[PDB]
């Protein structure tokens, strides 16, 4: 809808191997997990792809890699073949995501974000 905060979502980031490879480096937290955009080479399917700087690695390929480590995604990635796809959460996005306890996966692309306060809504509390 026209939600000021429904723009909070992740992309998935299609790109094949252009020259030899793929322009992008990623870093690893040493105290929070998960593989992140430490820089983006503009001339690169990576920055066309939409692989923004700061953003997570949250899925490769259509596999969701919270709580996997650097070979698991890396390797991942690698067994795509000749290309991949990476969904990335931007920082605002990220910390949406953290305070409503949602994990981000392909589904909310296009979809309207997951609804606030998770449940809430006492509707009609019979409990009989």
């Amino acid at each position: 809808g026209i939600d000021p905060f429904t723009m909070l979502r992740p992309r998935l980031c299609t790109m094949k191997k252009g020259p030899s490879g793929y322009g992008f480096n990623l870093h690893s937290d040493k105290s929070k997990p998960g593989q992140f955009i430490r820089s983006v080479d503009p001339d690169s399917p990576a920055e066309a792809s939409g692989l923004r700087a700061q953003d997570r690695i949250v899925e490769v390929n259509g596999v969701c890699m919270e709580g996997k480590q650097h070979g698991d995604v890396v390797s991942a990635i690698r067994a795509g073949g000749d290309e991949t796809k990476l969904l990335v959460v931007d920082r605002e996005t990220d910390e949406f995501f953290k305070k409503c306890r949602v994990i981000p996966s392909q589904e909310h692309l296009n979809g309207p974000l997951p609804v606030p306060f998770t449940n809430g809504e006492i509707q009609k509390e019979n409990s009989r």
